Formats: C-alpha cells, sequence, structure tokens
C-alpha cells in the first residue's frame, strides 16, 4: 500500500469517464488501502472539459489520489500505467450505420494499441469498455502483440450485473444474495445470460435460481431478452446510454481481477479465447472466470446443454461477423 | 450493520444526483459495512430520467443496496428517512437574476420542510446542497421547527476540500497530508477560507501551512479569491457547475458527521449558529467542527485576528442580505 498504482482512463471527459474517475480515486477499483495516480486521456476538442474534470478531482481532496495527468497525448497518457480502462469512443447515435460506428471506434484501438504496447508498464491490465467492446479489444490485442494475451479484456460485467439485478428483482431478494450467473459471448444482443449455474442464498441454504423462480419460460425467454436489450432500455429512459452502472461494473471487473474473486463466486469477463468450451480460439469472448494472483482462469467443467451450446455458438458467429467488419474498415 | 439506513437524495435525476447515488450505494457515505436504502426524489418532468437512474442502480448489483424508491411524491420520498441530502433545485443560468434564482430555489425548501418534518424518521440528519445552500437550509429549518436545530446543515465541505486541494497543489504535496483549513460563513464568494489553523504533515513533523508556503500575500489574496471563485471556474472549464466533487464532498460531510471526525482533524459544516465566535445566532453559517456520536461540535478556542474577524462579519452580513431576499420571495 505504500506504492501507487497508475490507472489510465481513456474517454475521460465523457459520461462514463466522469462517473468512473471519482470511483477510482475513492479506492473502489483497487481497494481502500491502495493509493492511485490517474491518467486521463481524451481528444483535443474536449481539452477544456478534461481540465475541468481534473480540477474537480483536485477539489474533492481524495486522500488516496497522488496525482492526475489530464491530457490529449496518448503517449503521455499511457506512460507507466498499470491498469488501462479504455472508454474512448463514439456511442451509436440515431442516423449512424453499423459500419460507421465500427469504423470510428476500431480506428481508436488500432492507434492506441501502439502507444500502450510501447509505454504502459509491462504487466499492465487492460479493460476495454468502449463499444463494440469485444471487437475493440480484439483489435487492440492484434495491434499490440507484445502485450500478454491474458492481459487484455473487455467489459461484460455490466451485462453480468444486469442479470444479477433481474434475478434479484424477480424474486424480490437483495442482490447480495444472488451469484454465479454467466454472460457468454459478445457484449450485444446476441449474448447468452445463463442462469443454469446461478444460486441464491435463502433461509434454508443456497438454492439454484431455476428452483426459486419456477418459471423456465420466463428465464429462457423474456429474462434473456430483457438482459440483451437492457442498454437500449436505458437509452429509452434517459436519452443517454449507461454510465453510472458501466463505471461501477468496470470497477468490479478490475477489482475482482486484481484482488481476486471470493471463494464460491465466479464472474463474467471478455477474454482472449483459448478453445475452452469449444468456442473458437482467438476471439475476445465472455466466459465465467475466477481470479487469483492477478490472473483470470476460465471456470472449466460446467455442464453445457444443447440450447446453451447453440446460444454460445450463435454469439461466437456474431463476433466473427464483427471482426470481418472491423477488418473491412481498417484496410 | 444488519439494519439498513434510509437515505434520501432530492434532485436525484440531476447532475449531482447522478454522481451521488452510486457513491451512497457503494458505502462511501455511511461505511463499507452499512447497508442502505435509497429514496430518490425529483419532479414530474424528470420522471422517465429518474426511473432510468433506478434501472442503473439495479443494474450495478450493489451489495449494500437493499431498495430504491424513485419518485416525484415528496411524502413518499421523505418517509422513514434517516439521512436527507437535498440537491433539488435550479442552478443559475445566464439570463437569470439573483431574485429569480432565490425565488425558484427557496420555494422548494419551504415546501419540502413540511414533508420532512412530518415523515422523516425522528433523528434524521439533513444536508442541503442546492444553492443558495445556507439560505435554503435556513428556510428549511424555519419551516420545520420540529426538526432539532442541530440536525440541519448545508454543504461547505466542497469549499473546504477545494481549499485543501489548493494548498496541496501550491506545495506539491499529497492532499492526504493537508488538514484543518476552515471555511467560515456562506457558500459563496464572501466565504473566508482560513489557513491560520491548518497543518501539513512533513518529514520533520506537522507544520503550519503559513510556514511552508512562505507567501502570506498569496494566502491572503489570490488563494482566497481562487477558492471564492472556484465554482465559477468549473463552469468556465466544463460549461456545467461541479458535480463529481460536490457529490464526493456531500459524502464526506455526512460520513464525518455520522461516523465521527478523526482525532486531530476538524472540518467545515454549515450549521445553525448559536452565537459562537460572535457570529449572529440563527443563521446557517459555516464553522469548524468536530463530530462524535452523530453530533457536530463547533471547535471553540481558536484565536481570531482582526482581519479574520472582519471577514467573518462580512460573510454574516451577506447571509442576512440573502435571508431578506428569501423572505421577500416567500411573502
Ligand atoms: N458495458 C459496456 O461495455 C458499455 C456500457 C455503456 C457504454 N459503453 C460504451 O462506452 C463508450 C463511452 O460511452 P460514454 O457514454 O462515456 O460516451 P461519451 O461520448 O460521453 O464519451 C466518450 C469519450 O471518448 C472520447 N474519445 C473519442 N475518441 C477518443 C480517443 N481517440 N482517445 C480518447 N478519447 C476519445 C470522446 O471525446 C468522449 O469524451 C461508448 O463506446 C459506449 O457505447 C459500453
Ligand atoms: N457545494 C455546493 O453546495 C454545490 C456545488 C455544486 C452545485 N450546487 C447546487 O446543487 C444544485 C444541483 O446542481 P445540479 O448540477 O445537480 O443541477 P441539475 O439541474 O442537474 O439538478 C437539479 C435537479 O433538481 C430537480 N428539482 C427541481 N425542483 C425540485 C423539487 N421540488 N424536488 C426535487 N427535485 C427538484 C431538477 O429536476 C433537477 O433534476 C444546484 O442548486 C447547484 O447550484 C451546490
Ligand atoms: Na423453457
Ligand atoms: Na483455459
Ligand atoms: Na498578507
Ligand atoms: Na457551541
Amino acid at each position: 500500500a505504500k506504492e501507487p498504482v497508475r490507472v489510465l482512463v481513456t474517454g475521460a471527459a465523457g459520461q462514463i469517464g466522469y462517473a468512473l474517475v471519482p470511483m477510482i480515486a475513492r479506492g473502489i477499483m483497487l481497494g481502500a488501502d491502495q493509493p492511485v495516480i490517474l491518467h486521463m486521456l481524451d481528444i483535443p476538442p474536449a481539452a477544456e472539459a478534461l481540465n475541468g474534470v481534473k480540477m474537480e478531482l483536485i477539489d474533492a481532496a481524495f486522500p488516496l489520489l497522488k496525482g492526475v495527468v489530464a491530457t490529449t497525448d496518448a503517449v503521455e497518457g499511457c506512460t507507466g500505467v498499470n491498469v488501462a480502462v479504455m472508454v474512448g469512443g463514439f456511442p451509436r447515435k440515431e442516423g449512424m450505420e453499423r459500419k460507421d460506428v465500427m469504423s470510428k471506434n476500431v480506428s481508436i484501438y488500432k492507434s492506441q494499441a501502439a502507444a500502450l504496447e510501447k509505454h504502459a508498464a509491462p504487466n499492465c491490465k487492460v479493460l476495454v469498455v468502449a463499444n463494440p467492446a469485444n471487437t475493440n479489444a480484439l483489435i487492440l490485442k492484434e495491434f499490440a502483440p507484445s502485450i500478454p494475451e491474458k492481459n487484455i479484456s473487455c467489459l461484460t460485467r455490466l451485462d453480468h450485473n444486469r442479470a444479477l439485478g433481474q434475478i434479484s428483482e424477480r424474486l424480490s431478494v437483495p442482490v447480495s444474495d444472488v451469484k454465479n450467473v454467466i454472460i457468454w459471448g459478445n457484449h450485444s444482443s446476441s449474448q447468452y445470460p445463463d442462469v443454469n449455474h446461478a444460486k441464491v442464498q435463502t433461509s434454508s441454504g443456497e438454492k439454484p435460481v431455476r428452483e426459486l423462480v419456477k418459471d423456465d419460460a420466463w428465464l429462457d425467454g423474456e429474462f434473456i431478452s430483457t438482459v440483451q436489450q437492457r442498454g437500449a432500455a436505458i437509452i429509452k429512459a434517459r436519452k443517454l446510454s449507461s454510465a453510472l452502472s458501466a463505471a461501477s461494473s468496470a470497477c468490479d471487473h478490475i477489482r475482482d481481477w486484481v484482488l481476486g474473486t471470493p471463494e464460491g463466486t465466479f464472474v463474467s469477463m471478455g477474454v482472449y479465447s483459448d478453445g475452452s468450451y469449444s468456442v473458437p480460439s482467438g476471439l475476445i469472448y465472455s466466459f465465467p472466470v475466477t481470479c487469483r494472483n492477478g490472473d483470470w482462469s476460465i471456470v472449466q467443467g460446467l455442464p453445457i446443454d444443447e440450447v446453451s451450446r447453440k446460444k454460445m455458438d450463435l454469439t461466437a458467429e456474431e463476433l466473427k461477423e464483427e471482426k470481418d467488419l472491423a477488418y473491412s474498415c481498417l484496410s
């Protein structure tokens, strides 16, 4: 706890960035006893707003915060960083086509991969939040071949937490009593929110979610659609995509990765596939994982039924489609 | 830690509200072992946005969070609450006159005083953030005569933290090493940011701020102007008033009040004056305080020089002027 961790947030002058940086400064990401230095990266049109954010961080008198670099220079932003949370991008607005959203975002990741690879600290842990999350991360990984493949991840923790919240609300139990949902595959409407291995603490012990809900039709239909469409639902309610919950879930992702998952719990992370669960290797794909010693490990040995298999493959195929589109934009 | 605390945030669909609610849900306001129930109050035009916020809070799967009421009904919002953070209001926009800002905001506090007085839990701790903070709080107190006078406060903790940050930056030391600035009086450009009693931890012990800075002209001039004008500086940088830092400082205010100040530290709180330091009684006025057992206590026995006296009286006079304007709007 004497030495500080350097944490980069790209897209720092945006909505998620604004929600996220004070959570990091308060110790929510790396623990209450871990000092942090923030590096905040955005682009020249947001230079004033970015300086504004730094002014606020200073103004909060955060005792764990030992420095703030606020910049539009990617080299400076990436120098010496130990954690990189990549939020820089352009959210889809009405009128944009899927190709334009892809093209505007993957170019960022191609470019910033070189800056991270050359300047970040060696065992830097990387989390891509910007959409399309898995594909942006895959592009980053491909353009930064010197970064250990296990050190690149994308955020499906918001999907995971959304799923936990849906179960909590459906049963009217506290969310702290629900665990071990799984989000398989892409951060998109093709994801598989899987409750086959999930549990709820009750007065008579841990029970499986399906036994308490007693409505397989709901779990297999509307529950899944609800999680798949939840980001669009936030936009409908707020006229803006999620931020408070994306930031909080990015803290959870990093925190669990670095400090470890609790005994008996697994969480979802988009990680570089190795062939586990017969998912094609070389995709950024969400798996159930446990974390220990700063490393993720896919939870092996879960039974997979026919319906689960088919959903897992469908989302893998979407990820291949996205990869092809990204490639198309970059050539 | 078994029983939850009910925390009301009014103005919950706004900028500060959005920054604040997830900090409460994470345990930053009342501690990592204290479950919370959120009540979020806003007005009918923000009903959709407010529901959006609740959706995000659910989606974050906060383990300390045991319920969220999101409403436009003040009676419902105030029912059973133990902490009330009042952020509901209208920030000054270019084109508004001082009378209009006052009139639009103090009417809220007149109205909501009755709802809190009738429905909040008996020892409910109240913090007014909305501007004009001290005067809104004074109006609330006057319209809720059954609330113990020591239970009504306003936020000068952001001013206090700003002052700490300025010292930290000027000396290039970590803010964790700086303490015991004092903000006297109004949350406004008439405040007195006082460093006469402040300290910095160094390698050769706690030293007074003036001894390390060695520039009394700066401390007595530009330092004070900088703190007095800092909110306007945020607006110039961001095109919006402070939020991340206001939320964080509201957490600090409540946390210190409820859990106690550290030994050797005092903090600033706008509280109901009792005649201490020859400040007129019956104003909401920022003082240096320590907190223990859920109660503030003004730090008595600080030496006050001639210049300090005059500044303390000038800000008291502004508060009287504001009070007269508020009265004028309410009759
Ligand atoms: N669970 C998830 O993975 C999840 C949830 C919500 C949003 N998102 C995505 O996160 C991203 C950010 O959302 P937001 O609401 O914060 O958007 P926003 O537009 O408010 O913020 C994005 C910021 O990125 C900046 N940016 C653009 N190009 C950049 C570059 N080259 N380097 C650094 N910064 C750059 C922009 O200036 C802007 O300040 C979006 O892509 C969004 O779709 C993902
Ligand atoms: N240190 C401080 O004390 C400090 C710092 C910054 C801002 N402020 C003040 O805090 C307030 C909020 O700032 P913001 O940026 O969040 O503004 P904002 O406009 O984004 O949010 C205010 C919210 O209050 C709501 N509101 C209006 N009337 C209401 C009522 N009767 N009941 C409940 N809600 C109501 C509005 O709909 C809006 O959602 C402003 O008055 C601002 O000047 C104080
Ligand atoms: Na079914
Ligand atoms: Na493996
Ligand atoms: Na002087
Ligand atoms: Na007293």
